[PDB]
């Protein structure tokens, strides 16, 4: 276990605080797994259409150059409606703070329970490039080459009777 | 063609099978694009507020370091309201199974017909940290410095009337 | 501040355009945030439910092998249950349009006012994989090993009274 594998050596760590020590420390569930469980520190009762922020009691240091990014679990989506208001949720290199969960019932007509320990969203870690901005008057001013897809967005390249 | 070009040498293979031989592989509309097109393998109709699995009659290998993330598509989402439950989506690199799409309807009144090989979503890959948590007491125990943003979240920033 | 630091050698440079010179340009909050929050150009008004596609004001040039993601802020997410319909939205190195957001209503009875001048969203640039897709029969004629997880998704590892 406490060997580092030569494709591990460069793995990140991340320090967290369980400032609800009662939960697990959040786990993949499988090898490879993208994104470590976030368990709900509460008991909250959503009807259609009611979002709560709710407590995961963890906090985290993201690395510098990173993101934390807190995603919705698959089978609560399609389950039961479950998901998250500010999906992907964004976790700042200099957030100190509990991470909150803005769950959203999105079924139209039965509530979603949730209890103290359940696992209701994933964190996922991942570089981020901090952007340095140059302004310019015209892409064409900056040297940039023409781009095929040019201006082309929302629904411009087809592929559905409404676009 | 058949010649990785220099600057593309060290761009990932994705391994897919076609469970559903009938639909493209999924490309992408053009040069650069940062996802491929998912399709529909199903005729599905979803009235005001309602979701379904949609099944894509794909599978992937995502690399392991690596995740598979399912985003919707914006021209449908402006147009009709469609959304994703759970987006973005998330592919784990041992996920063998079909990928599925957890569609909704987020319009108020205008049913959403979707036809088998109509692109619904798209797929992105892209490395992920496979962090190891390192359980410490406090921030200040792990000779973390204190940060700009403290435990400033939710808003903190302002830029709206509500904040 | 004109002196690239050692640690920042290798930051990339966003080419913009603000399409709309009475907006600032987009900032980070705080130092390491992931994002940098984009503007309304735009006063609007959301009943519950509605959406609207939202000029941000500017246009951005997202570096080939990158990726630009628009992501909704928590603040107002929580506060009045906006979001964007497709978030995360996706902006490929090759447009050279205006972002535009696709801001919803997610509240059941309040409407949300945005007035120009509001931070409404915040861009990510991250790299992306511009995938090679390599099509096989199955995953077993390509060599790969079996997974722990296999064909498991959709809440296969449980955590929730639903699944
Ligand atoms: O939030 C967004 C998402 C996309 N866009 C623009 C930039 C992006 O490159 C372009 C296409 O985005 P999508 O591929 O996500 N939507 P769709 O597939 O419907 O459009 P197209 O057919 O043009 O690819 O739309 C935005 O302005 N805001
Ligand atoms: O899902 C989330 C998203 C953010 N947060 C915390 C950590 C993040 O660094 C902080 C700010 O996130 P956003 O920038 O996405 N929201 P907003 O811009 O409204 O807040 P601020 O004004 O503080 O930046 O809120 C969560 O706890 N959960
Ligand atoms: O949009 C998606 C998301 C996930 N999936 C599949 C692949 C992924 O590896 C698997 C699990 O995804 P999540 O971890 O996001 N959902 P959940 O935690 O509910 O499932 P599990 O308990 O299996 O991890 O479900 C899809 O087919 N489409
Ligand atoms: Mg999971
Ligand atoms: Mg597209
Ligand atoms: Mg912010």
């Amino acid at each position: 276990s406490g060997l580092v594998p030569r494709g591990s050596h460069m793995s990140t760590t991340l320090a967290i605080v369980r400032l609800d020590p009662g939960l697990p420390l959040p786990s993949r569930a499988w090898d490879g797994d993208a994104g470590v469980d976030l368990y709900s520190a509460e008991d909250v009762e959503l009807a259609p259409g009611r979002r709560a922020l709710v407590r995961t009691g963890v906090a985290v240091a993201v690395p510098f150059g990173m993101v934390g990014l807190v995603h919705p679990r698959s089978g609560l989506a399609t389950r039961v409606g479950l998901s998250i208001v500010n999906s992907p949720g964004t976790i700042d290199a200099g957030y100190r703070g509990e991470i909150k969960v803005a769950l959203i019932n999105l079924d139209p007509a039965a509530p979603i329970v949730v209890h103290r320990g359940d696992r209701i969203a994933q964190l996922l870690v991942q570089r981020v490039e901090l952007v340095e901005l140059v302004e310019v008057s015209s892409f064409d001013e900056a040297g940039l080459a023409s781009t095929s897809r040019g201006d082309g967005g929302h629904g411009s390249s087809g592929g559905h009777a409404s676009l």
